RNA sequence: AAAAAAA
């Protein structure tokens, strides 16, 4: 396979609806959908991205657009295209099939599509149906009979449940297949389950087992999704679509970037709680803001201290993979409509979820991984609203700042540094009402994070892991104390040879 | 221990 690439460009044609009306690439059936949307126009890459989609293949695509440029339906208007024209043949077969990363993002894209739905009862007759974990499998099923989708949207995992069983029944036909978030799903941890997707569905294909389009759709990628997807794309050639120049960073621009570096890395927990109840006062309580932390036992302590001291001010809500899927989708939904109120979650609410008019992202410790910077501040500042974003951090976690400059581009003006006055750490430690087996388990987590992350980041291995479970100490308010341990477990966790285990730990 | 992702 080929690639070909067409960069950005500033005094390019304008495109419109009812230019696509004209020409004939859009029927009329979707030229109204969209415009009742009431939008001023297309977006730069739904402009850019509509044709050639539905142009005709060979010509696997992959689209480069910020976070907030309405990628969605820069997608998804091609897909429903197709369907009319395609109406009369295999009308009870899924033709398009779109993969996400997370369950949320997945209902997200179907809610999309029936917003679609909502706004031209025509385009009802082309059923959608989600095929996601944490849902039960029978009722997914019984839809899938009664509706007959000619669009499935699908986390992998339950995606290959399906496909196992009934892939003869449902997907014989299907012409477009889309991974969004596409450099997500093609890391490892994904990558095979999509090539077990894709393997499937060109198996199973009868006409050609290269009959489908893919497409691939995300904020951070570059030439080397290609190399890393030569496995899935079927076309001889693939043509690269960009609305971001090559040199500038893949960050958003109305997004106001600003960093607070702390001592400890507890200290950037006491820094983001006066950075909150200042704007909670500033604002007069209308704050609407997302949380980012490293893992799920400390997005939970976290959400309590929250809850401890705001919870009379705002709604606080926690949003992690150990949440249950019904829980999931009730949080995602109030969240989309409430005006204000505090998201506490992990990395599944960093790529693709889009919450209206959040005002600001704050981050406690570094991301998943380097791209997801990017995605995490990309919450806010979406459809042409503006936001803003604080990076919470220790002077051992610079190197993944300096990363972010070295590998994406990513340099940030605002910086300033923090100490935890005696006043706001009394209060929040004695708001604290969890045992210290509880911290322990807490402190744990983010150890095993931090490790997992180093080299990654660049980071001195020495250095931060010890500072990292100090915090154990700073929560019991007690420094020098250090988290009791078993001879077994030190030595399961393979740091007994080092002798950066010590500095960490007290065999008790 | 560790973010997602089928029971
Ligand atoms: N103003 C405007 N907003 C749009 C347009 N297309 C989509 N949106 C909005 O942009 C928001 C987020 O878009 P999204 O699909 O998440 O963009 P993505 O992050 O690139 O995938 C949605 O809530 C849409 O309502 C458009 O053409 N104009
Ligand atoms: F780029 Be993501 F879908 F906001
Ligand atoms: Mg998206």
């Amino acid at each position: 396979s080929k690639l070909i690439h067409v960069p950005k460009e500033d005094n390019s044609k304008e495109v419109t609806l009812d230019s696509l009306l004209e020409e004939g690439v859009l029927d009329k059936e979707i030229h109204k959908a969209i415009t009742r949307m009431e939008f001023p126009g297309l977006t730069p890459v739904q402009q850019k991205t509509i044709k050639p989609i539905l142009s005709s293949e060979d010509h696997d695509v992959i689209a480069r657009a910020k976070t907030g440029t309405g990628k969605t339906f820069a997608f998804l208007i091609p897909i429903f295209q197709h369907l009319i024209n395609t109406k009369f043949d295999s009308q009870y077969m899924v033709k398009a099939v779109i993969v996400a990363p997370t369950r949320d993002l997945a209902l997200q894209i179907e809610a999309e599509v029936k917003k679609i739905h909502d706004m031209n009862y025509g385009l009802k007759k082309y059923a959608c149906v989600s095929l996601v974990g944490g849902t039960d499998f029978r009722a997914a099923m019984n839809k899938m009979n009664k509706l007959r989708p000619n669009i499935v949207i699908a986390t992998p995992g339950r995606l290959i449940d399906v496909l196992e069983k009934y892939s003869n029944k449902f997907f014989r036909f299907v012409d477009y297949k889309v991974l969004d978030e596409a450099d997500r799903l093609l890391e490892i941890g994904f990558r095979d389950d999509l090539e077990t997707i894709s393997g499937i569905l060109n198996e199973k294909n009868s006409k050609s087992a290269d009959n489908i389009k893919t497409l691939l759709f995300s904020a951070t990628l570059d030439d080397k999704v290609q190399k890393l997807a030569n496995n899935i794309m079927n076309k001889k050639e693939c043509l690269f679509l960009d609305t971001v120049d090559k040199n500038e960073p893949e960050a958003h621009e109305r997004i106001d970037q600003s960093v607070v570096i702390s001592e400890k890395f507890a200290n950037s927990i006491f820094a983001a709680v006066e950075h909150i109840k200042k704007q909670i006062k500033e604002r007069d309580s209308n704050y609407k803001a997302i949380i980012f932390a490293p893992t799920v036992k400390f997005t939970s302590f976290l959400c309590s201290i929250l809850k401890n001291e705001f919870k009379k001010d705002l709604p606080i809500l926690e949003f992690h993979g150990k949440i249950t899927q019904n829980k999931r989708t009730s949080l995602v939904k109030r969240f989309k409509k409430d005006e204000s109120g505090i998201l506490v979650c992990t990395d599944v609410g960093a790529r693709g979820m889009d919450f209206p008019n959040v005002h600001e992202v704050l981050q406690i410790g570094v991301p998943s991984e380097l791209a997801n910077y990017i995605h995490r501040i990309g919450r806010t500042a979406r459809s042409g609203k503006e936001g803003s974003s604080v990076l919470f951090i220790c002077k051992d976690e610079l190197p993944f700042v300096r990363e972010l400059e070295d590998a994406k581009n990513i340099v940030i003006a605002k910086q300033e540094k923090y100490e935890p006055s005696e006043e706001i750490k009394s209060e929040v430690l004695e708001a604290v009402t969890e045992e210290p087996e509880d911290i322990s388990d807490i402190v744990i987590s983010l150890i095993s994070s931090y490790r997992s992350c180093i080299k990654e980041y660049r980071f001195s291995e020495r250095r931060i892991l010890p500072e990292i479970a100090s915090t154990y100490g700073v929560l019991l308010n007690d420094p020098q104390l250090k988290i009791p341990v078993s001879r077994r477990f030190l030595d399961k966790l393979g740091l007994s040879r080092s002798p950066i285990g010590k500095a960490m730990f007290e065999i008790r």
